[PDB]
């Protein structure tokens, strides 16, 4: 709440910096159009964390107006990365809405031009890092952090699509081992490691063990956030979530289907086999009815309880020498 | 011819390095599938230039087997970047074939999953640079070079799509000023600056003026290569080019249409207006007939002659202190 207006208000400086070649304005005009649609209307938790962690980890006397300017910019970089993956994930998952509005590629006049928009979002990350942090000692560390988070998330997307070929029956693919691999990579997308590591490096905290300890708390959290997202795909209210679910239709290796398969009788397996991964509303309804018969909502609620206590246990073990408050603020959103 | 087998043979080491987490092999297996389709069957001019320039610019006594290993790897990085842009450009331009085979996204079982494949290609650039060149003094310079070439090409793609909205008549957009902006950015894709700069940095040649001189020769060359590509879109034999042209159908600000507009009478402008940017075979035929009536092929031949002499003139002015042979080998392909 306290850092937001100044985070959001920086957006105008972000757009100015790239724009200032009469040519290049047009492209930044479309970037501007794309961000105003695709990185405006979110809760900005990931971006804001860079600033919130900055202020926790750098002594107030070192928090001059230029270092804040760099911190706001890096938080927005985290928001650009997220938007990059989302613009493209929605095309690939054939999604309808995000954030309560029609997905960007579904907008008339956009379509598969949204492929380039996504790539432009990603390209603008590294330009802004260059323009704001190039003379800084942590510059390479931050480039490598963004590149590595992007790699991890990308491998995740690749395993997601590979396990979910359209038009095919294979629940055999949907194993607990397979899901644990996919989620490990997808968690990189949700983990607050990227913005908390960024602020750490900006604070001059670059030790490998301290990074590995934080990464470990934050990765387990990222995994919970992906399982919650899988749950909310079907059982979430779209007016709260802002998006229509597609996992059943898309033949996805969801947490829900993996839990179903572990608890299904042979006949229940046949209902799943005949109904999963198809577009017909009445077939999706059948899968949802089965999940409810198996008490999967109750199973999720219990998993959420168990997972919260574990993350808190990891914070108690792994936070030091960082302030536990770095981790606990984010955990408050579990 | 002389560096190729060892460039191509390194591909196997490239795939090994990324693969060596049982998980990650699957994703590199698909990268492998994607490259074997999408970065195998080309002339490899861009990738091979890194090596050819390496050997010209580093004294033989400094050309140990590990530095060559790094050079082969960086050349392949240039090939990954090119493939990234091509995989995505073909989806966006609704293309049918490339390199004489069906475009990757047109393959049954691929489709819009090709969006992720492209992103994976790009992600693999920076991983390989990290794995091979991380301890090297030129490491940051090379990351920034790839990031900057990618930015320039991306802005180009953005201006290309913006000037060519589907379903619309506007030849008014198709001005000589507009084309000169688009091509400046698109030239980054063709310019051999990226692989020649890479070898320069690897040779410890990092002076800004020497880079700016080379960039200037190489950019004018890149512009010619884009104009040739525009020409070949319609007047090329697909069996030589490997690809079916889509520029007329796609409503593109091509060199051909810009030259047409500069030479058309008012009635010829009406034929263009009624026929450009549409899918009907008979309408495209009408535009091609008009271009021929305006002697656009002769105009291209003369432009090619004029442009070759100019590039040679820039080499004479700007090559020193690099060996002119750096530039002349590439020019041999004009
Ligand atoms: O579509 P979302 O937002 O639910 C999804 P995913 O398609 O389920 O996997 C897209 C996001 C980016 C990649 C990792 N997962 C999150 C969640
Ligand atoms: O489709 P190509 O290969 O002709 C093309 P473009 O769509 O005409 O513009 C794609 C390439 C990458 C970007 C720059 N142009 C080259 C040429
Ligand atoms: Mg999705
Ligand atoms: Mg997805
Ligand atoms: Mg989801
Ligand atoms: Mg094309
Ligand atoms: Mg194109
Ligand atoms: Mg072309």
């Amino acid at each position: 709440a306290q850092e937001k207006q100044d985070f959001v208000q920086h957006f105008s400086q972000i757009v100015r910096v790239l724009t200032e070649h009469p040519e290049i304005g047009d492209a930044i005009a479309r970037l501007k159009e794309v961000l105003e649609y695709n990185a405006i209307g979110g809760k900005y938790n990931r971006g804001l964390t860079v600033v919130v962690a900055f202020r926790e980890l750098v002594e107030p006397r070192k928090q001059d107006a230029d270092s804040l300017q760099r911190a706001w910019t890096v938080g927005w970089c985290v928001e650009l990365l997220q938007a990059f993956f989302l613009v493209a994930d929605d095309i690939m998952d054939s999604s309808l809405t995000r954030r309560g509005q029609i997905c960007w590629y579904q907008k008339p006049g956009v379509g598969l031009d949204a492929i380039n928009d996504a790539n432009l979002l990603e390209a603008c990350i590294y330009r802004l890092l260059k323009l704001y942090c190039r003379e800084q000692p942590y510059y390479l560390n931050l480039i490598e952090l963004f590149l590595q988070s992007s790699y991890q998330t990308e491998i995740g997307q690749t395993l997601d699509l590979l396990t979910a070929p359209q038009g095919n029956v294979d629940l055999v693919r949907f194993t607990e081992k397979r899901y644990k691999s996919i989620v490990k990579y997808k968690a990189a997308f949700y983990s607050f490691y990227l913005p908390i590591a960024a602020a750490m490096y900006m604070a001059g905290i670059d030790g490998e063990k301290e990074h590995a300890n934080a990464k470990k708390i934050l990765l387990e959290m990222g995994e919970f956030f992906q399982i919650q997202d899988d749950y909310l795909d079907l059982f979430g209210d779209p007016s709260v979530t802002g998006k229509i679910g597609t996992d059943i239709q898309d033949n996805k290796c969801s947490w829900l289907v993996v839990q179903c398969l572990q608890r299904a009788t042979p006949e229940q397996y046949q209902i799943l086999k005949e109904n999963y991964g198809q577009k017909e509303a009445e077939k999706v309804a059948r899968v949802k009815a089965l999940y409810e018969e198996l008490d999967l909502p109750a199973v999720f609620l219990q998993y959420e309880e168990d997972s919260y206590s574990h993350i808190m246990a990891l914070i108690e073990q792994y936070a030091a020498p960082l302030p536990p408050a770095v981790f606990l603020g984010l955990a408050r959103k579990i």
